[PDB]
């Protein structure tokens, strides 16, 4: 399914219950209107793909997260791996995540 990210607790203790498999990260923001209409579309994938674990961080309520990554352009995904970055973009191309997540599936 997907989670929200409160803060940075919440992001290292989720990387702790995905294992080892993909994880993704959707950074949009609720206050903002076109960059949340793209929600039902990342959310969409957390159906589509019970195999892959989706993320759910806001930059104005985790901006702590935010300023980790340093996303000064939402929306932006990113693709992490044990802890540890392996990929990642930004656009509102949601219709890309399909051939970015065979990228690293």
């Amino acid at each position: 399914m997907v989670k929200q990210i409160e803060s940075k607790t919440a992001f290292q203790e989720a990387l702790d219950a995905a294992g080892d498999k993909l994880v993704v990260v959707d950074f949009s923001a609720t206050w903002c209107g076109p960059c949340k209409m793209i929600k039902p579309f990342f959310h969409s994938l957390s159906e589509k793909y019970s195999n892959v674990i989706f993320l759910e961080v806001d930059v104005d309520d985790a901006q702590d997260v935010a300023s980790e990554a340093e996303v000064k352009a939402t929306p932006t995904f990113q693709f992490f791996k044990k802890g540890q970055k392996v990929g990642e973009f930004s656009g509102a191309n949601k219709e890309k995540l399909e051939a970015t997540i065979n990228e690293l599936v």
